[PDB]
């Protein structure tokens, strides 16, 4: 019973989380996952500020209200070469990665590793935070509050 959470640097508190190396998070699970990081889904304004501080990914993820990809540099295989906060308009499907916003993070780029999942609850799952530099932090717990996600 294992979940891996790959996390990015934070930019103005905003970061990206990918579950188990594939698009696999529902909107309800996304909210719960951010809550486990003492975080919330970012607003569009929070995401725009993060983008301005250097945040970009090549992955769709939830924010409050939309599914987006922040892009700084045009790349043909990331958000169809767009820059800015690219908003997904048309999709059949419901599972993506997520973004999260931590108000207590530093104001600009924080590329230190994440070494805690401070608001996980008691549970049976081995949850492993995986940083981009490979450093890991694991704990037994749960974060999902909706049965249809479990
Ligand atoms: N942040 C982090 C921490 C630990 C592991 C990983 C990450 C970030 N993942 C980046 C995934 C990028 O995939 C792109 C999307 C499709 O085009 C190829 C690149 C790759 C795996």
């Amino acid at each position: 019973n294992q979940i891996d959470l790959n996390v990015t640097c934070r930019y103005a508190g905003v970061f990206h989380v990918e579950k188990n190396g594939r698009y696999s998070i529902s909107r309800t699970e996304a909210a719960d996952l951010c809550q486990a990081f003492n975080s919330t889904l970012p607003t569009m304004d929070q995401m725009k500020l993060a983008l301005s501080k250097g945040f970009e990914t090549c992955r769709y993820g939830f924010i409050e209200g939309n599914v987006v990809i922040p892009r700084i540099h045009p790349n043909a295989i990331c958000a169809a070469n767009h820059t800015g906060v690219y908003i997904l308009v048309t999709s059949n499907t419901s599972h993506y990665d997520t973004y999260c916003f931590n108000a207590s993070a530093p104001p600009e780029e924080d590329c230190t590793s994440v070494t805690d999942l401070p608001n996980s609850f008691d549970g049976p799952v081995t949850i492993t935070i995986v940083n981009r530099d490979g450093t890991r932090y694991s704990k037994k717990g749960e974060y999902r509050t909706h049965q249809e996600d479990i």
